[PDB]
């Protein structure tokens, strides 16, 4: 008997599971690297740390570019910007003065420190009043860090109860579920074989956010000062007066470019937040010591500042240990050959599709003991007298010329914010049984599924007003 004709062969089922989880259980059967014909496009998959770091470090060069998609243009404005834009002039001079910009907030007057403790000072205000009761925090963090985020690109901050916040929040929760069903990895593209009305949704909410970044740009138009160099937007601007590369910062290549910015900077620390909350429910005895340490090393004399990310090491070990367990970007945002190459001394053509596996790297168990559990001790001494580096395997943040570039405030972020609750509130299970599901919802961001939380002042707090 003979076998039968075969027109197509995919090695796990569409759809099932999570994306990043499948490849990694692939490797078994066939090692760290290989390779999936779509059509033409050819993409290949790495999920080894040797191979990742070839890619993204030795030759960085080599694979930095991206991948054209259809929504991902929609986003991107037709791959201006950052995230989404190829490797090219326009890339590289927007994330250098985005980079540029950051620097303006090492110290002074906007120390970046200053900014971020000024909006989680009024979001534990807010929650404070919550006293007793069992809430959501999705929406209070999103405020807190898009008003960090806001006063970084135009030295704005939305007041109490802005609308315009709500609208921001709308969109935002459109594009990331339209943007792609699961991960940006789509075996099948599904989009251009079924009749659907995915593209059409995207580009209506992208036009609301479009249309609001035109309207804050005429208005900050008529108040730019070449002198004041405060923020992204006027370090975009003054690039700009002085090419008169006038080609590469169009309205709408500055357009872009905040938006990247705005967006990542909120949908990443605030899905990090809830990550963090959600593992100390599941997670009580590390949230005891969390406790413990927040009042041995800082007490209530006053609010916590950077500089105790020294002495509050089991806080940073957590923060460290979510990043490992549930990456923001499990698969991150997926590469492309500039050139022919190679890996592990296998040929890569140009344009080929590139996908490190950073879900692999992190729970390689030749790499890491128990990578299933949430061991925040993982990065401490046997003793808990400093952090260390357990493993060569982890690069949260990605690595080489497309690494992050909100790294220093992502790191600032979450530690601030954790810390200013854990010396503030006590965050239990809410009064009915339930706990947040860790499973989490692959998006272009892991997300986890919304939760609630009993927040109650802390005692020990109280006492010390008096
Ligand atoms: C815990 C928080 C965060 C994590 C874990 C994270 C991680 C990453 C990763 C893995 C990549 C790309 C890796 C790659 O493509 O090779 C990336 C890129 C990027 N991140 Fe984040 N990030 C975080 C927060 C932020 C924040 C707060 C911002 C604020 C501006 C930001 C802005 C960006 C941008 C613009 C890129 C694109 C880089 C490029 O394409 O060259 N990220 N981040
Ligand atoms: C999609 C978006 C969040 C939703 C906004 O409405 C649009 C944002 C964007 N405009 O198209 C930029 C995206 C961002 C989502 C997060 C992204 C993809 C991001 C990132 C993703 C994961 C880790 N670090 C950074 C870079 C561009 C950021």
């Amino acid at each position: 008997l003979l076998s039968l004709p075969l027109v197509g062969s995919l090695p796990f089922l569409p759809r099932h599971g999570h994306m990043h989880n499948n490849f990694f259980k692939l490797q078994k059967k066939y090692g760290p690297i290989y390779s999936v014909r779509m059509g033409t496009k050819t993409t290949v998959i790495v999920g080894h740390h040797q191979l990742a770091k070839e890619v993204l470090i030795k030759k960085g060069k080599d694979f930095s570019g991206r991948p054209q998609m259809a929504t991902l243009d929609i986003a991107s404005n037709n791959r201006k910007g950052i995230a989404f834009a190829d490797s090219g002039a326009h890339w590289q001079l927007h994330r250098r003065l985005a980079m540029a910009t950051f620097a303006l907030f090492k110290d002074g007057d906007q120390k970046l420190e200053k900014i971020i403790c000024q909006e989680i000072s009024t979001l534990c205000d807010m929650l404070a009043t919550h006293n007793g009761q069992s809430i959501d925090i999705s929406f209070p963090v999103f405020v807190a860090v898009t008003n960090v985020i806001s006063l970084i690109c135009f030295n704005t901050s939305y007041k109490n109860g802005d609308p315009e916040l709500n609208v921001i929040q709308n969109y935002n929760e459109g594009i990331i579920d339209n943007l792609s069903k699961d991960s940006l990895v789509d075996l099948v593209p599904w989009l251009k074989i079924f009749p659907n009305k995915t593209l059409e949704k995207l580009k209506s909410h992208v036009k609301i956010r479009n249309d609001l970044l035109n309207k804050i740009l005429e208005n900050y138009k008529e108040k730019f000062r070449s002198d004041s160099i405060t923020n992204m937007l006027d370090t975009l601007m003054q690039a700009k007066m002085n090419s008169d590369d006038s080609e590469l910062l169009s309205d709408n290549h500055i357009l872009t470019t905040i938006g990247d910015i705005f967006g990542a900077g909120v949908e990443t620390t605030t899905s990090v937040v809830k990550w963090t909350l959600a593992f100390l429910l599941h997670n009580p005895q590390v949230k005891k010591k969390l406790y413990e340490e927040i009042d041995q090393n800082v007490g209530f004399s006053r609010t916590p500042t950077i500089s105790d990310r020294n002495r509050l090491l089991l806080l940073e070990a957590t923060i460290r240990e979510v990043l490992r367990l549930r990456p923001v970007a499990p698969m991150l945002i997926p590469h492309k050959a500039n050139v022919d190459s190679s890996i592990g001394e296998f040929a890569v053509d140009k344009g080929t599709e590139v996908i490190i596996n950073l879900w692999a790297l992190h729970h390689n168990e030749k790499e890491w003991h128990q990578p299933d559990q949430f061991m925040p001790e993982r990065f401490l001494n046997p003793a808990g007298t400093q952090l260390i580096s357990p493993s060569v395997s982890y690069l949260p943040f990605g690595a080489g010329p497309r690494s992050c570039i909100g790294e220093i405030l992502a790191r600032q972020e979450l530690f601030l914010i954790m810390a200013w609750l854990l010396q503030r509130f006590d965050l239990e299970v809410p009064d009915d049984g339930q706990l947040p599901s860790l499973e989490g919802i692959p998006k272009v961001v892991f997300l986890i599924d919304s939760f609630k939380v009993k927040i109650k002042v802390r005692q020990a707090w109280r006492e010390a007003q008096a």
